[PDB]
This record gives C-alpha cells, sequence and structure tokens, in this order.
C-alpha cells in the first residue's frame, strides 16, 4: 500500500514522499540503525516498528481505502491486515506532519553509512 | 510488486535494494529531471520508462510469480500485467548486474535538486 501511504503524506505534509521522505534521515525509507536524528525520523522509525506488528500482512502491497471525517483519517476495515496497515500509515503521516517545523533538508538525502548504533528493539 | 522487484535486485546484483539503489542517481528509486548519471542510472530510467508502458496496471503494488530456469528469470503469464510488470523488473535487475563494475558509491544518496536538466521523454 506504497501508494496509499503515499497519499496520506501529501495530503497530510504538503509534501510529496519522493524526494522529500523517501530517504530522509536513518530510518524515512528504510534503515534498522540509528540513533534517529530527530522527530521526523522517530516517526519513521515507528512506522518502521509498526510494520513489524504486521507479519501476517504485507504492507507495502495491500491496497486500501481510507476517509477523512473532520480532518481526520478514517481507516476502512474490509479486512484485518487492510486495517492495520492503514493505521500504521495514519500514524506516520500525522507524526510528519507535527515535525514540519524542524524538518531538516541536510537529512533528506542523509548517507545511511553515518547511521553507526545498534538495531534497538522498538 | 516492489516485493519481487527487491528479490530480483538481490539475486542479480548481490545487494538489496536499500539502500545501494533505493535513491541512486537521478533516476533509481525516483525522479524525473536528468541527465542520468551513469549506466546504473540509466538502467533505473529506462525501469521508470517500462513502467509507464503500463498504465492499465499497478507495477508498484501487482504481485506476481517468476522462476530461475538454467540462470535466467522466466517471468509467468497468468495475467498480462503480472508478465509485463515481471518482464520490466528482470530488465532492470540484469541491467544493474551489467553495470555493477561501475557502481559509483558517490551517487548512491545523489540530492536530487541537483538533477537539473529537462524531463527527457522515454
Ligand atoms: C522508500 C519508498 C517508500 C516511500 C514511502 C514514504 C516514506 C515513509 C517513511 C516510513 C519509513 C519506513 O517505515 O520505512
Ligand atoms: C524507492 C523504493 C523502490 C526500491 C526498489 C529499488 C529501485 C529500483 C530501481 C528502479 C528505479 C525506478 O523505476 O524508480
Amino acid at each position: 500500500s506504497v501508494v496509499e501511504l503515499g497519499k496520506m503524506i501529501i495530503q497530510e505534509t504538503g509534501k510529496s514522499p519522493f524526494p522529500s521522505y523517501t530517504s530522509y534521515g536513518c530510518f524515512c525509507g528504510g534503515g534498522e540503525r540509528g540513533p534517529p536524528l530527530d522527530a521526523t525520523d522517530r516517526c519513521c522509525l515507528a512506522h518502521s516498528c509498526c510494520y513489524d506488528t504486521l507479519p501476517d500482512c504485507s504492507p507495502k502491497t495491500d491496497r486500501y481505502k481510507y476517509k477523512r471525517e473532520n480532518g481526520e483519517i478514517i481507516c476502512e476495515n474490509s479486512t484485518s491486515c487492510k486495517k492495520r496497515i492503514c493505521e500504521c500509515d495514519k500514524a506516520v503521516a500525522v507524526c510528519l506532519r507535527k515535525n514540519l517545523n524542524t524538518y531538516n533538508k541536510k537529512y533528506t538525502y542523509y548517507p545511511n553509512f553515518w547511521c553507526k548504533g545498534d538495531i534497538e528493539k522498538c
């Protein structure tokens, strides 16, 4: 559902996922080692962790629909997976928005070999 | 289908898509303005162009199956989309392998705002 995750990011941050968040910091768009550089990076870390709770699902490819109710994302429930994938995506999109005031352009293309820490448990 | 694409990449280049190809140059992992930086980057532009030949499909989320006969990728044919999407991924994975020897670590995290050329037609 990378497509739906992208639509959420667009609506919430006003930024297009690529290139603003596809390789941001140590965790946005991938990465297991930190520490996270900032709040935005922590949002992505939390998203990776959320996807870890979906071993029975295919988060990157399972399509789903969502609505906006009073400015809030409302997840569908056609299947258990779609619901949980959607909630994970909803969380990250809102988190990215809330920390726009600290978005750092010098982290947009952060070289991943700068992320040295261990893989910290979620 | 990004899942299948990633598997092919690993099988062909011995590298996982992230971080080696997820944001390489002006076109790998996304991008429109060029010109492409090198052979590897041109592989990604051609891949993007290939996906543009599948407007009736969803190349990033449509799952498909494939085999490896005699070291070669053998795409399935259950649906036309699964077949055509698989041939695009097969093509880019093989191209990345063919150009492994000129992969440039300094383009792995290329800042996209450095790609200032026009958006050439495919
Ligand atoms: C790398 C392409 C994926 C683009 C999706 C937008 C980024 C969301 C960031 C969440 C980080 C994560 O769970 O990897
Ligand atoms: C950005 C997540 C995509 C990860 C897959 C590895 C990149 C494949 C390269 C093809 C470039 C393209 O069509 O964007």
